[PDB]
């Protein structure tokens, strides 16, 4: 009972979403908009929209300004020039889909509500507007429910190519195309599940893993290095450098990787590569065993809650469930022999 | 290639099934023009519902509410004595969160949000009778189609499903995770099945859900929604025919709309469901179905790639079983 | 801690079960002193067998061989007509490799090496009657205890199991992988069970293996070893009582040694086996059993560590299922 | 049908065992016994014993000479002085067991028949006396059946501390203690299974994996490096060097490791470490997927034969089997709740 609290059902996740340690309206001293009073009005308007968000209510639509829509446009064209050659297969497949259904156009900033309904249909993810920085415990808790917290504001127009903080541009062009991949979604959820009720030290390690994978991971496809890290896909300078010849690149291993330090400003010392998200997801699930907690967690996608496996009765039902599902596999194999003679 | 009859492949596609109403409309026997005034309203509301928007709240007339209270009192009298354990465990919960009170009419939106948390079911207001293919399709998504109107004259007599039947008969059992698994199983079975097979499922559905009994503690108790709704019949099933629930044998038997059934018993819902899945293989269709609760869609198992993807998932879920067992040894040495 | 009745935990420990013979010895009704001369020899041989050494080869007398030929001809007459598919598929194989000929007596060593390859069974020459606990324990290891002697006077009449019964009744079915799984399942169930449960298993064993029927192609055919051995009874079971094989109901029924049974049918051995495992849970013992075919020993599932170890193994085996499916898509695009 | 032959049932493995490319009686030019005619008589006697071996016959017992028994003794004492500190947990646990049941004593050379019956009871392995070098295809084929081919001769007495070829001492002190571990046994069998019907190029890679794992693998236990490689456990010079501070040590990965060259004479450039044999076994099984062959293989321990998974009917039975076995898991969990209230 000395285990740190975690949300046990989807509606409880609101406590995590609203425990904002640092609000978006709080610009850092070296922020390009630190003395822009027009920009703080927008920043505090977005914080208000996010703070008002509650479970069971559609994600508010926001009317973006012209200098926010071009700043988006600027980031949109420069990165599109490097996606065919720098992005993973999963990105390049889902990105045209976003143009068709989520309004990914240079002249249009996508709405989170659109993106949420799109992700739910493709991989079961849904986005939440967040009013600022969360504890890594609270942020990762969202992942356990396949909920990604998104900033809804646009970076400053002074320098649209580089931002030290997350902005909607980063969320939409960096994270969302990959969250649309079912295999990637499972991988993200595994990190979340692992954090639930974990120690602060373990949460930080998971947060580190999140950083070097979700934000800055590379992946090897057909003998080539492509970026899937969202931070890479939203920073052209880093994106080009990551796949550059003079870069230190190491294989992704949860136990090794998690001990390294994360650099907010300078380019990272090393970038980690995963063969596949299924491959990375299983390395997370074996890392999750080493994490200290009195129980295991099962996620119930039907009730959108967390099952605690602390006895044989709940473990058996899970196993019984797996037995039924294996029966369906047999049915499928039967039908296939039945219809194709194989 | 789609020789097989169409079924919704995404939760959003289920709207097509709900609105395809064969019969909204009253018979001579049914009782009042003012009552008709309210019913057309109720139908209009059900027709106006589409996926993703909250189920409309309705201000009931006192006349509807008094009738609701009557059935509420009569049924409650014999629930400890004749209803299954699941009903009795879930009924007090309905009182605290869904406004289940003799003086009040519970709203579908309250009940829907209640069921989603308890078992992943959600209710839909329906505008009338649906084809058995369409009605069962909802079950595949754990969606129960509910009439939102009240029975007119005689409170105890009901010739058609009304919200009293839906709320007092179905909902307490829809709250049980295993019953939820069982109902969904029938729906999954129906998807893309021949009309012949679908009806056999409708019969199975009828005996099992509308009128099923299940032994617990060695004692005969009713779980049939029709039975919960109707007292005379409820008292009668327990009182001195009883047969074991076997889907293949049960489907053969007819349903009499007016007269009392010549009744099926299941040890458990886990039991029933298994007998259901084993029944589903005999059902003619080129594919098997897997349900994706994350995307709320139907996976079609027609190739090896889709089948493997399930198996890999199952491998992972088994790793979690292993993790649980390690931890359990870790903390209890057992 | 071992309150439960002892069972062999390693293949080598099974020697203790084989040699604990309750009754080696002939009744008044049984027929000849010269015959007794040979039988004591046969018992001496069975007693002399220990684990790991080849089953002794025996030079049969012509008298034993002529009798063997007689039963061989009579049974063969009705095998296409009354025996199951598995029997008929396996009998020609026995002719080519085990010396199954009207003029010859097959040796246990030939048959044993035959069964090991086909289904993992091996036969043991037994010195007499064993306790049902001991006899069924052999099945847990896929070991069938066989008498090595021949029936004396009347060839068709047999009051006790002899090698003719063992070779013509049991062996063709012991060669089928699924029947093998089913027989082992009964043995596993018995390990450490109460005497009460063991006997119920002995009854189940009797109706199923000694005297079971199974439908194939919609047609009634016999798989019961007793039936295969005895023609009069074999003809009679097919001819106009029949009941479905359910272990819990079947065990209740008695076995008449002399008279004809008042007979159980199984759709398949896979079917029967499942009903067996589901029966095994009700059997009182503090543990579950897992069989290790690599070390030929019994795993006792009493803690989480042993249970996990199985689950991890099962995870790996599922990976192989996945590999197969990939390759199948790889080569056939399916 | 253009797939290279592999044994499909246990009795067929004899073809592999007897396809000796180079007999033990054929001493290499720099062999210490190359001009020892007394030693060639023994070497050719052992070859004869091995050549006469057939399936279903007890492994012949051999009466060793006095200078073979001390040479054994010599190797036996020097290595025992380093096992507590250089060997893995699995080795140190099984080694005293070998002393009790297999006659592992300084004054006694163990018989293969003893060792075989011991291994069968503990992990399902059995040893075969081999008359010499086999093709890697033939050697690895044995592993698929959990059969290890063993030399039965003793190294030359001139220099008992170092041998460039396998001798009974190596088999008994290097391989057997680890083959007694069920987890290790599964790992060895996985390598074998992978080779069955594989291309020559893939077989060589598997043989390379065998080399750097079975013969020269290290393992990390409780934060320390211990050797489990059989070649390490039979060579004191290499054994000390492997755990020495100035050694290049890398993690065991099948895809990476398999491309490296194996050095017969000089100490290896790098040594590979596995967290556990279960851990290594699963890396083999994922490597096995990448191996090109028209089918997958299932090993039937009941009939001791290989199942070919080329259709849905055989795949389903496997899945059905797994469903029954999962039912037993449920039974076990039921009983545990039933008796312990958990
Ligand atoms: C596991 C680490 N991790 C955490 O522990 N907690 C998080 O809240 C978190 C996070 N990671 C990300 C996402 C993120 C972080 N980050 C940094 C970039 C440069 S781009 C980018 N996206 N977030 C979301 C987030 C939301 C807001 C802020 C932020 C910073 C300054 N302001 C005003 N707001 C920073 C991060
Ligand atoms: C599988 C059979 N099955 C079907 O094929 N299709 C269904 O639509 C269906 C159903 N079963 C039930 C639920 C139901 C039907 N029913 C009859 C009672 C008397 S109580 C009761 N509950 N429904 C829902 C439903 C909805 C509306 C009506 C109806 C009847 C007359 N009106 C004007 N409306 C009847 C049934
Ligand atoms: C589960 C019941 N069951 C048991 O409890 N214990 C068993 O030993 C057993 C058995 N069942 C069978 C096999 C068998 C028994 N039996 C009787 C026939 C008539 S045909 C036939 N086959 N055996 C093997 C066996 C071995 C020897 C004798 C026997 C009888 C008289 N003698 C001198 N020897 C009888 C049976
Ligand atoms: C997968 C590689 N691999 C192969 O492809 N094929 C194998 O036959 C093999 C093997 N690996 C090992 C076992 C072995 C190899 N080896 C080298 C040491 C130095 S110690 C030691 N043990 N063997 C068994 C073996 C048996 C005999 C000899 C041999 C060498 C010279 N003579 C006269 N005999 C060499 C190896
Ligand atoms: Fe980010
Ligand atoms: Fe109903
Ligand atoms: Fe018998
Ligand atoms: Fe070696």
């Amino acid at each position: 009972e000395d285990v740190p609290w975690f949300p046990r059902k989807i509606s409880e996740l609101d406590k995590c979403s609203h425990r904002v340690l640092m609000y978006g309206s709080e610009l850092d001293a070296d922020h390009p908009g630190f003395k822009d009073n027009v920009y703080r009005q927008r920043r505090k308007y977005f914080v208000d929209v996010a703070m008002g968000y509650k479970y069971g209510q559609p994600i508010p639509r926001v009317e973006y300004t012209e200098e926010e829509t071009k700043t988006w446009g600027v980031v949109f064209r420069e990165l599109s020039k490097l996606y065919p050659t720098h992005a993973c297969r999963e990105y390049l497949k889902n990105f045209p889909l976003l143009t068709k259904y989520c309004g990914y156009r240079e002249d249009n900033v996508p709405q989170l509500e659109d993106v949420s309904m799109f992700l739910k249909e493709r991989s079961g993810f849904t986005v939440r507007p967040v009013a600022g920085y969360l504890s890594p415990r609270d942020f990762l808790a969202g992942l356990a429910y396949r909920v990604f917290h998104c900033t809804q504001y646009i970076r400053h127009g002074s320098d649209p190519l580089y931002t030290p903080e997350p902005d909607t541009c980063h969320e939409l062009l960096g994270h969302v195309p990959l969250l649309a991949d079912p295999k990637f979604a499972q991988f993200s959820q595994e990190i979340g599940l692992a954090s639930l009720g974990a120690s602060d030290e373990d949460v930080q390690k998971l947060a580190t893993c999140y950083f070097f994978t979700i934000e800055f991971g590379l992946c090897k496809q057909e003998g080539q290095l492509r970026a899937y890290g969202a931070g890479l896909l939203s920073s052209i300078g880093e994106l080009k450098h990551a796949l550059s010849d003079k870069a230190c690149v190491k294989a992704f291993d949860p136990k090794t990787t998690c001990l390294q330090e994360c650099l907010i400003t300078t380019f990272q010392e090393a970038y980690f590569v995963s063969e596949s998200f299924e491959e990375a997801k299983e390395k997370m699930r074996d890392f999750a065993k080493s994490i200290t907690r009195p129980f295991s967690v099962y996620f119930n996608p039907y009730t959108q809650s967390i099952e605690i496996l602390k006895d044989t009765r709940s473990i058996e039902n899970v196993v019984q469930d797996l037995r039924s599902d294996l029966n369906t596999v047999c049915d499928a194999l039967n039908k296939m022999n039945q219809y194709l003679g194989i």
